């Protein structure tokens, strides 16, 4: 019940969001064309 | 009137995101240079 609640699911949204932004502003500051 | 309600598209982003982390972390630690 608690893994499943609207607010357990905005936090986990919001850190994996959080990370994937940084791990994509790491992969484009990286190009090599 | 199901498919468009708050908490059934707090799940499925959460999913979705969760899902695009784990292949963009696949993608970005594959790097041929």
């Amino acid at each position: 019940r608690f893994n499943s609640s609207n607010d357990e699911r905005i936090r986990v949204t919001s850190e994996r969001v959080e990370n994937m932004s940084m791990r994509l502003e790491e992969v484009n500051e990286r190009e090599h064309s």
